[PDB]
C-alpha cells in the first residue's frame, strides 16, 4: 500500500546494480558516477568518474602515452560491477581510456586504485554496458589472492583485448600485477583471443556476455555471438545471432575446459534464440520433487527474444524459458565423451576455423573433467532446448530473477513497460500451463527494467532498476487484498488470510497463525457466516438472531454483533452457534428511513480479541408499509398482508380494518 521507496538520478543514467549480501547496502553503477545507497535507497556516498578527456582511438590512453587523433570530454560508462567481500572493496570497470577499472573501498568509495599503465590493464574499449559480465573467486583466505573471470566484446580489436580471460586480483590495489592473467607462458595463457582470421573473414564480429554465474567448480556464461553461418561475408546489416552457454573450470589455468553450446527454446513453433537475461536460483522443494532434482541442484531461468535477427534491438515478443542445471552438465558430459570416443569433431567456426577432428582416447569422462591438451576447445552441435514458462507478445521481457518462499517457487520478470510481473512456477496446474503471472507491479511506467534485478538479503524487497531510477519493490504485498475471498483467490504464494484480524498477510505475519483456523491456506477455507432469520420487519424489535460461523478459530475470547455502524450488540456462544439480538426498532428507524421497500445491511462479527470485524453476512430489514398496491404487498419477497378495506399494506395484521380485509395471497386481490 505505501509508495515505492525510490532513488532517482542526476543528469546521468544507471547501468548496473548489486547488493552487499550482509550489510544490505546497494551499490549502483552508472554513467560517470558510482552511487552507494542504503537499504531503503537513501544516498550514502557518491563517487564521480567522468566525463574524462579521452578518445576511443587512443591505445594506450592519453594518461600513459601521447595520442594523435585528438581528445574531447566523453562519458565513462560503468560496464561491470562486482564486490570483493574478502578485500572489502568494489570493482567498477568503466568505458573510458580503453576501459580501466577502479577499486572503490566499500564503506566510503575511496578510490583505492585504478592501475592504468600495462597492456592487460585495459579490458575493452566498447561503449555499451550490459555486454560485460564476470565473477570473483577468492583463493585461500589467509593468502589474499583471488581471481577474476571477465568476458567482454572487443570490437574487432583482437590484438589489444581478450574476449574472455582469467586475471588475478592483488591485495594492494596499486600493484601492477593487477588484472594479469593467472597463468602466462609462450604457448597458452588464461586468455581467449578472437582469431585475427575470423574478424578478417567476418568484418564486424563479437561475443557479447549477458549473464555469468559460478556453479559447482565451474563458471558459466550466457553469451550472444554473431552467427558465422546465417550471415554472408557482406556486412550489410542483415547479421543474425546465436545465443550460447559457455563454461570453464576455476582450476583450469591453461583454459582447456572451454565448451560452448547453443541455447534457445520454442513454444507453439515460435523460435526464441536471442538471450536477454538469466538468473541462477535454487528452486525450492515444491518445484524440486516436480523435476526430480536433489535439494542441492540448481536451475537457470532465462529470457529469450523471438528469433535470431537484430541484436541491438530484439523484437518485443519474448519468452521466459527454463534450463535445469542437470540437463546442461549432461549435454556436455555426453558431447565430450562423444569426443573421447573419436566420433565427430570440435566445432567452433569462430575460434578454430579449420575443421579439426575429435581424437580417440581410452578415458572415461566424469562430471568434473577439466580438459586436457587435446579435444579442446570443444564446440556445440545441437542447440540445448529450454522449457517455456511464459510468453509475452505485447510488452517485451527484459530482466529476470527468482527465489523460493516456503516451498513455492517465485520468478520476478521485468518488462519494457517498467512493470515487474510475479510468476509462480508449478507443473501441477490443472490447466496444463506451467507458470501463472499472479501480479504486475509497476516500478516506473515507460522505462525498460535493466537486467540487474537483485533482492535484499532478507528477501523482503527486490530492487528493480531502470535507466532513470532504482525502485525498492516489496516482494510480499499481501495487505493489498481486502477480503479472504480474493486474498487466497489471488494465488499469491506468500498470501493467506489472517481470519481473526481480517487482514491478508504472510503465514508468519498473522498472530497465532499456527493455532487452528487462525490462518487460511486453501480458498475453500474462507470464513463463512449464516443467520437465522435473514430478514425481520422494521415493526419488530430486538428479535433473537442465531448465527453459525464456519472456518473460524476459538471465538471464546468474545464476539459482538455489529450491524454495520449502527447497533453493537454483545453476543453469547452456545454449541457451534452465536446468539445475539437484532436492533430495537428505535435503532432500526434511521437505518431504513428512506431506503423504502427494503434495506440490506452487513451483519458483522467484531471479535473481542482483535477488535476488528472478521466475518460478514447479509441481513435484511423490510418495511411492508411502502408497498402501494395489493400485489406490491403480497408478491413481495417478505410476509406482508394487504388490508383491502383500508387500502394499505402492513406486517402485524391487526392494522386491517376488519379481518375480511386480510389479503394474504396475490389471487385474492381485487381490481
Ligand atoms: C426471509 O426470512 C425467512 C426466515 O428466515 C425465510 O423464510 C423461510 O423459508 C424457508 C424456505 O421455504 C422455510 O423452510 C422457512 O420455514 C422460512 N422461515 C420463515 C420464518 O418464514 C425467507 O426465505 C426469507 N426471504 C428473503 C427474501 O430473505
Ligand atoms: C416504513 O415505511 C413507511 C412508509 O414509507 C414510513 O412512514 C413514512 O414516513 C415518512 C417520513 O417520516 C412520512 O412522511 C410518511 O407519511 C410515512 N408513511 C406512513 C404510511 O406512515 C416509516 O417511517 C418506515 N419505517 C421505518 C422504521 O423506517
Ligand atoms: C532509510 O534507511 C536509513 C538506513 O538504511 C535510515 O537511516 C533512514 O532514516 C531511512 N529513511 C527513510 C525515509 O526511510
Ligand atoms: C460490544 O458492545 C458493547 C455495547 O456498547 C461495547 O461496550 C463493547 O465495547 C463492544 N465490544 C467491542 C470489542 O467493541
Amino acid at each position: 500500500q505505501p509508495p515505492f521507496r525510490t532513488f532517482s538520478a542526476s543528469d546521468w543514467g544507471l547501468t548496473h546494480l548489486v547488493v552487499h549480501e550482509q550489510t544490505g547496502e546497494v551499490y549502483v553503477g552508472a554513467v560517470n558516477r558510482i552511487y552507494k545507497l542504503s537499504g531503503n535507497l537513501t544516498l550514502l556516498r557518491a563517487h564521480v568518474t567522468g566525463p574524462v578527456e579521452d578518445n576511443e582511438k587512443c591505445y594506450p590512453p592519453p594518461s600513459v602515452q601521447s595520442c594523435p587523433h585528438g581528445l574531447g570530454s566523453t562519458d565513462n560508462v560503468n560496464k561491470l560491477l562486482l564486490l570483493d567481500y574478502a578485500a572489502n572493496r568494489l570493482l567498477a570497470c568503466g568505458s573510458a581510456s580503453q576501459g580501466i577499472c577502479q577499486f572503490l573501498r566499500l564503506d566510503d568509495l575511496f578510490k583505492l586504485g585504478e592501475p592504468h599503465h600495462r597492456k592487460e590493464h585495459y579490458l575493452s574499449s566498447v561503449q555499451e554496458a550490459g555486454s560485460m559480465a564476470g565473477v570473483l573467486i577468492a583463493g585461500p583466505p589467509g593468502q589474499g589472492q583471488a581471481k577474476l573471470f571477465v568476458g567482454t566484446p572487443i570490437d574487432g580489436k583482437s590484438e589489444y583485448f581478450p574476449t574472455l580471460s582469467s586475471r588475478r586480483l592483488m591485495a594492494n590495489e596499486e600493484d601492477a600485477d593487477m588484472f594479469g592473467f593467472v597463468y602466462q607462458d609462450e604457448f597458452v595463457s588464461s586468455q581467449l583471443k578472437i582469431p585475427s582470421d575470423t574478424l578478417s573473414k567476418f568484418p564486424a564480429f563479437d561475443i557479447y556476455y549477458v549473464y555469468s554465474f559460478r556453479s559447482e567448480q565451474f563458471v558459466y556464461y550466457l553469451t550472444l555471438q554473431l552467427d558465422t553461418q546465417l550471415t554472408s561475408p557482406d556486412a550489410a546489416g542483415e547479421h543474425f545471432f546465436t545465443s550460447k552457454i559457455v563454461r570453464l573450470c576455476v582450476d583450469d589455468p591453461k583454459f582447456y575446459s572451454y565448451v560452448e553450446f547453443p541455447i534457445g527454446c520454442e513454444q507453439a513453433g515460435v523460435e526464441y534464440r536471442l538471450v536477454q537475461d538469466a538468473y541462477l536460483s535454487r528452486p525450492g522443494r515444491a518445484l524440486a520433487h516436480q523435476l526430480g532434482l536433489a535439494e542441492d541442484e540448481d536451475v537457470l531461468f532465462t529470457v529469450f527474444a523471438q528469433g535470431q535477427k537484430n541484436r541491438v534491438k530484439p523484437p518485443k515478443e519474448s519468452a521466459l524459458c527454463l534450463f535445469t542445471l542437470r540437463a546442461i552438465k549432461e549435454k556436455i558430459k555426453e558431447r565430450i565423451q562423444s569426443c573421447y570416443r573419436g566420433e565427430g569433431k570440435l566445432s567452433l567456426p569462430w575460434l578454430l576455423n579449420k575443421e579439426l577432428g575429435c581424437i580417440n582416447s581410452p578415458l572415461q569422462i566424469d562430471d568434473d573433467f577439466c580438459g586436457q591438451d587435446f579435444n579442446q576447445p570443444l564446440g556445440g552441435t545441437v542447440t540445448i532446448e529450454g522449457t517455456p514458462l511464459f510468453v509475452d507478445k505485447d510488452d517485451g521481457l527484459t530482466a529476470v530473477a527468482a527465489y523460493d518462499y516456503r516451498g513455492r517457487t517465485v520468478v520476478f520478470a521485468g518488462t519494457r513497460s517498467g512493470r515487474i510481473r510475479k510468476i509462480l512456477v508449478d507443473l501441477s496446474n490443472p490447466g496444463g500451463r506451467p507458470a501463472l503471472a499472479y501480479e504486475s507491479v509497476v516500478a516506473q511506467e515507460g522505462s525498460p527494467i535493466l537486467r540487474d534485478l537483485v533482492l535484499s538479503p532478507n528477501h523482503q524487497y527486490l530492487y528493480a532498476m531502470t535507466e532513470k531510477q532504482v525502485t525498492r519493490v516489496p516482494v510480499e504485498s499481501c495487505v493489498q487484498y481486502t477480503s479472504c475471498e480474493l486474498c487466497l483467490g489471488s494465488r499469491d504464494p506468500h498470501c493467506g488470510w489472517c481470519v481473526l484480524h481480517s487482514i491478508c498477510s504472510r503465514r508468519d505475519a498473522c498472530e497465532r497463525a499456527d493455532e487452528p483456523q487462525r490462518f487460511a491456506a486453501d480458498l475453500l477455507q474462507c470464513v463463512q457466516l449464516t443467520v437465522q432469520p435473514r430478514n425481520v420487519s422494521v415493526t419488530m424489535s430486538q428479535v433473537p438472531l442465531v448465527l453459525q460461523a464456519w472456518n473460524v478459530p476459538d471465538l471464546s475470547a468474545g464476539v459482538n454483533c455489529s450491524f454495520e455502524d449502527f447497533t453493537e450488540s454483545e453476543s453469547v456462544l452456545e454449541d457451534g452457534r452465536i446468539h445475539c439480538r437484532s436492533p430495537s426498532a428505535r435503532e432500526v428507524a434511521p437505518i431504513t428511513r428512506g431506503q423504502g421497500d427494503q434495506r440490506v445491511v452487513k451483519l458483522y462479527l467484531k471479535s473481542k480479541e482483535t477488535g476488528k470485524k472478521f466475518a460478514s453476512v447479509d441481513f435484511v430489514f423490510y418495511n411492508c408499509s411502502v408497498h402501494q398496491s395489493c400485489l406490491s404487498c403480497v408478491n413481495g419477497s417478505f410476509p406482508c398482508h394487504w388490508c383491502k378495506y383500508r387500502h394499505v399494506c402492513t406486517h402485524n395484521v391487526a392494522d386491517c380494518a376488519f379481518l375480511e380485509g386480510r389479503v394474504n395471497v396475490s389471487e385474492d386481490c381485487p381490481q
